[PDB]
């Protein structure tokens, strides 16, 4: 049963012109599809909407292509194909009885406009503290108004392809918020200096867009009402209560956030820095002042917590953006009362790392369905059903063994999920250990509890944990129709690494001074005072081990051949991630490698050392002159994060008896997951949903095709036009 | 007409079964256009078969999903859809005489399948050096029979689509390199070990082609020939010679390339490191054991150094990539003797930068109709010859004024062009004279000589240069009826920065002990021992002079508060640029920017020194920890790198009396280049193109729209397939 309390997030609630039938809202979010993929951009939405969410929105919808996000994927509204495009989502969001919404953008030099070569408008001239090489040319009054006018031709647009809730953006710190904020906003005229000035640019944008469609389409508007860097851009209670009070009378519903774009984690807060309702201080202020429906984000999961800030009075409207992506069915599953089937956000930003990265389709980590709800089929909450007995044994119960294990339950096969591990979960049980990863955990939390269900359901499925380790004869002799090898990946023992592919001579973490992720982790093995950490790994291993061991008293120092946390940037855990190695007095060497180590040392040269004149010189010596830059440096441990190696053994010895399989009723075995090859924690999921999905295909191993939204030539993109080749002579 | 030595390079050759018309061949390249934009890829090739190019290629063609490079685009020939978009290209290419080339391609760890998700299979398992997080299966035999397979079933689509020449794709480290080499090939098995085993997976491959394809298609294979890395990977004189002797046979014609995929700006030589040929001692060594065609690139632009390398027998063909995008008609040019037409690469990789960048579009410095040829219908030597006797005045002769002079010239225009500077280039003139960028100069030697031929034949336009600075009374009364405004940007001289937006306290470049960029390369200024360098900016101008300075006996220390060279890892400068300020002693301090300046000192910070933590402390206040990093550094001297600002003071003068345009019969004015915003050369060239060609549309200041190569919904990329939602069920 729905816990009564939870009775008001199905409450309706109006919001100018229209009607939310409930309080679970999706906000503007970027997925990779844009105005591009218009199959992913309606299915990713309308399975929302067939999952209870009451507004589905686009991401950040550009108004014109002086506004182009290229690399990174954004939304458009530039022209009739745009129409076309974003008409397929939001006539398949109605069909559920959902709204639609669209996030009218203009960047300003954030943009740099790589397709378009246009030239952004902006309040003075600068260069994006973001796009540091994109610069805009300050707005006269009449580059004011025809930029306005983008907007009020962008609504029109946005009625004529269905929406029903049309946002002017001043997140992010884009254009609106530009004018806005003094940061960048230099001017001396009537849009510059005192706040009435600094708001006129967007008070009058919301008066245009509220009088061309308002009265067809809801008005909101997104908010960065405090920039999180104190005096000097935008604060809560100094000009960010009044703004409100100012553009009050025109807004049907408030969408609230805080940060700007450089530290947008500010906003997409990542759970090793930020709590479920991190944001509730600021956002809160709003309603202190609006006499609107307010929503303001904060990875919300919990209807516990949902209900708490309704009933509080800090927002009307529970707004989400990843919660809504890890579980499109969150609104429908709290209304029937199955929390335990909800898939919570871990809040790892792998989603969002996507998007930063430019180009890519989102992906996420507890969701292996999204991005590909269109063009592989695969709906969340639908499993195809088998039509036989077939039995499948799976050896390793991490992300991608128990996710394999959960699809094919769900899909009505028998399934033993075998580890010699204590609990389900793999590598992700230490991961989840390390400073501030604690979230991480609901990844195997989600799949323990799914897996239990589902074995009341069939009968002949079997979790067996604390095993020991399967052999290939067990396997052989198991009785299974088809095996699966899901027995992960290991960090390399021996200094192998991404930059020589070979060993370090003196690597070999058995030695007493030596250790790797793992020894440090189990912290069974002795370190000592001062600790160096080899590192070619770019994502979250070296950083995080640094902050353990120094929050435990040990001197770290990083050695980093490849960019420290370069896969952080993309995350937005980067800049918090720096400021908390700085106070925790690690040191960083980056661009340095090790040529070789022995007891209580290891020798390192800089990766730039070579002479930068390459000449033919001949076989066998380098074009180059000789690096020269070696030295030792002291340790009293060396923790190696040198890369990662499949562990296969299992799968080579079952294959090398193949020739077996036939005579022991085993019809197929496939390899997954980390044993396959080291993946992220959402890639390995994925290829445990993937095969689980594919068992009957006729190669498991290898995914089917998907379709493809690239357009066919010989179909214009607009409507009317002409597809060939025309100069203009 | 055209010198008799040059009857040469018109003389055909023989490939297999097809005849190269004659010695001009554009080899594979990135384009940003692959099977995604069939119009682009069409029209840029079918310019260059117009151009007198004997063949061209697609960029690097995926065989397979699990090749997949985004978030980088290659082209694709996965189906019968990427079947269709090519055949556009192959169709406009044959109508012009010229053959048709594919290069198919298969990146093992080196493509992060960021679309597919699909898991790249190699030699043995490894991290590629490039992508860092990217590992690949171990190829069992089985695995090698199947991707082999998929190069044969790609080869098969490529005949369907039109292709004369099919390559197999082994330079830049890619899947037949990684087995012949044993940086990747760890293997024990007859694909590992000897020179033979190495070899075999590379000519098996071969071998299945040719067998497919071959008595259609010229069968082609590139080949880095040396890694340029020293023993421990491919050298020309070890294995490299001894490959090709044992390939000879299977291959209708090699193409040859040094350097891996990291550094491949070894292959790509930017003229800042590299002259026209720097190639040829590895490149030759084919010819001294192959008894077929050879080519290799080598940045040629000059039909001297051409006959040379054919006669003296180091090369049969000339291959071109970049000179081919600088100058799709180089051999027209050539074959008419129009040698001073000719538009010459100045190797800057801005091209490249945007395929690195991941997703954008191609640009050209020398060339703004590159990417341009199908969107915007611009040929490159064709334009729409005016039909009335409207006269121009062009304010300012930099990239962007000289590119519209010469547009407007070639489109019947009458102009007058005027600079306060002596020649023609604008800022070009001294960047070109910092350390190895001399052969940038040929972007303005190009604008000067074809300004001088056009006012020749355009008798009404007229040159000035070396004039008294336009004035807004000097324009208003000159006498045009269109007046272009395109005075340029400088380097800003009080701090300001893309950090802050705001001076720096301190700073001002008219201090003794103070420099721009400017004043630095006028050479009067005299500047003192110990030079710190103060860097907001991520291209080269802050890494060039470091150069400058150190070469000239300073003792240079940057302090970046963005990422040092960023932009130059894009251009593939950032390997040796990093090596050139090793060996020259150049200290550089990242992560800190600056808060105040002083006779002799300045004062620095940590950019990560204000605390991990946020919370809520009220209005006045940061969310954070104080950053308590600050310290100062002595100088003699400190060059300000922070940023630059638009020359508009004229244009603002102009639009403050935009009321006498009409008494003053001037019908418009327009802002172009880096005084509308500062921008990349390639940009500032490309709004002087620009608005040359739309000089009779309604605002000629901003861009009309473009052809848009994104699908249609309800049209489905798979010929027969179904675009609507289909849920597997
Ligand atoms: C893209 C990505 C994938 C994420 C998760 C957030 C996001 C994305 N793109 C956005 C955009 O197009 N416009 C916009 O206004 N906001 C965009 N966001 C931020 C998102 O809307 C939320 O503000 C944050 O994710 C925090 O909310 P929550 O995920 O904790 O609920
Ligand atoms: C992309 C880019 C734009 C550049 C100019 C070169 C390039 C690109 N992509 C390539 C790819 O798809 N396959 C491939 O084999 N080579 C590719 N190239 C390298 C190019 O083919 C030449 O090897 C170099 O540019 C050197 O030749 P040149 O430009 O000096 O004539
Ligand atoms: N021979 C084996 N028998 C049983 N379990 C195994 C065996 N080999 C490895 N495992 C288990 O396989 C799991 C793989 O999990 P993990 O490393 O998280 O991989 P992934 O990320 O691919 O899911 C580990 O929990 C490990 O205990
Ligand atoms: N008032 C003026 N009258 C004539 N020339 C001017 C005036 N102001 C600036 N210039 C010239 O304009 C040119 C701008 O060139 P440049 O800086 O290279 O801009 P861009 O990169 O946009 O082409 C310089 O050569 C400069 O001398
Ligand atoms: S990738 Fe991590 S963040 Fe993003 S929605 Fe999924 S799960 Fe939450
Ligand atoms: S961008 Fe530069 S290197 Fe590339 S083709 Fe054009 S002029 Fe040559």
């Amino acid at each position: 049963a729905r816990d009564p309390k939870h009775d008001i997030l199905f409450e309706p609630i109006q919001i100018g012109p229209k009607t939310l039938r409930n309080r679970f809202y999706q906000v503007p979010h970027c997925i990779g599809a844009g105005s591009d993929k218009p199959g992913f951009q309606s299915a990713h939405r309308s399975v929302k909407a067939e999952g209870g969410w009451a507004a589905l929105n686009t991401e950040y919808c550009s108004i014109n292509p002086e506004s182009d996000d290229t690399h990174r994927l954004s939304a458009r509204i530039w022209d009739e194909g745009d129409v076309r495009n974003l008409k397929a989502m939001t006539d398949e969001v109605h069909k559920y009885g959902a709204l639609a919404g669209v996030e009218l953008w203009y960047g300003g030099a954030h943009a740099p406009n790589m397709e378009s070569r246009a030239t952004p408008r902006g309040p003075s001239q600068y260069a994006s503290e973001f796009e540091t090489l994109s610069y805009c040319k300050e707005m006269d009054l009449s580059d004011i108004a025809q930029v306005q006018q983008f907007y009020v031709d962008a609504a029109k647009r946005s009625r004529d392809a269905g929406f029903d809730i049309v946002y002017v953006y001043g997140a992010h710190s884009y254009l609106p918020l530009q004018f806005l904020n003094p940061y960048y906003n230099k001017r001396t005229d009537k849009y510059g200096g005192s706040l009435e000035n600094r708001a006129r640019f967007w008070l009058e944008t919301l008066e245009k867009v509220k009088h061309a469609v308002g009265s067809d389409c809801a008005i909101a508007t997104r908010f960065g009402v405090d920039t999180v860097y104190g005096p000097g851009q935008i604060e809560a209670e100094v000009d960010g209560q009044k703004f409100v009070e100012m553009a009050d009378s025109l807004v049907d519903m408030w969408d609230i956030t805080i940060g700007d774009i450089a530290e947008w984690g500010e906003d997409a807060g990542p759970s090793r820095f930020y709590q479920q309702g991190h944001t509730i201080p600021w956002v809160k202020l709003v309603k202190q002042v609006s006499k609107k429906p307010v929503l303001g984000v904060g990875r919300y999961t919990d209807p516990e917590k949902m209900i708490e800030i309704v009933t509080k009075g800090y927002a009307d409207i529970i707004g989400c953006a990843r919660p809504s992506i890890a579980d499109p069915f969150l609104p429908q599953k709290v209304e029937q009362g199955r929390y335990d089937d909800i898939r919570v956000c871990i809040g790892c930003n792998v989603c969002i790392s996507r998007w930063e990265i430019g180009g890519p389709p989102m992906i996420c980590t507890q969701n292996a369905t999204a991005g590909e709800e269109y063009r592989r089929g695969w709906h969340p909450e639908k499993f195809r059903q088998t039509k036989n007995k077939d039995s499948v044994l799976i050896v390793g119960a991490g992300p991608s063994g128990s996710e394999a294990a959960r699809v094919l339950m769900e899909s009505g096969y028998t399934v033993h999920l075998t580890d010699t591990a204590e609990k389900i979960g793999g590598h992700l049980n230490q991961v989840a250990a390390l400073p501030g990863l604690g979230e991480w955990s609901y990844h195997r939390d989600y799949r323990e509890t799914q897996i239990t269900k589902l074995l009341k359901k069939n009968k002949e499925s079997q979790l067996a944990l604390g095993q020991k380790p399967m052999t290939a004869d067990d396997v052989l002799q198991y009785g299974a129709d088809k095996v699966i090898i899901a027995t992960g990946a290991r960090w390399n023992t021996d200094g192998t690494n991404c930059l020589t592919h070979d060993p370090i001579p003196g690597a070999d973490a058995s030695l007493p001074d030596q250790l790797t992720p793992e020894q440090v982790m189990d912290g069974k093995k002795k370190i000592g005072k001062r600790v160096v950490i080899l590192n070619a790994d770019t994502y979250f291993m070296a950083p995080s081990l640094a902050e353990k061991l120094a929050t435990a008293g040990h001197e770290v120092t990083i050695v980093s051949g490849v960019h420290l946390a370069n896969y952080m940037h993309f995350t937005l855990e980067y800049p918090n991630m720096m400021r908390r190695l700085h106070e925790l007095h690690v040191e960083e060497l980056g661009d340095h490698f090790c040529s070789r180590i022995e007891p209580g040392r290891m020798e390192i040269y800089n990766i730039w050392g070579d002479g930068s004149k390459r000449t033919y010189r001949g076989p066998g010596v380098s074009p180059r002159d000789a690096n020269t830059s070696h030295r030792w440096i002291e340790f009293d441990s060396l923790v190696l994060v040198t890369g990662r190696h499949s562990e296969c053994t299992l799968w080579n010895e079952l294959k090398a008896r193949e020739s077996e399989w036939a005579e022991n009723d085993i019809k197929g075995i496939y390899l997954i997951g980390d044993a396959e090859a080291p993946r992220l924690i959402a890639d390995a999921t994925f290829t445990g949903h993937r095969v689980a999905r594919e068992i009957e295909e006729a190669n498991p191993q290898i995914a089917i095709p998907y379709k493809r939204e690239t357009i066919a030539w010989g179909t214009p993109h607009m409507p009317g036009g002409n597809f060939k080749i025309e100069y203009k002579v």
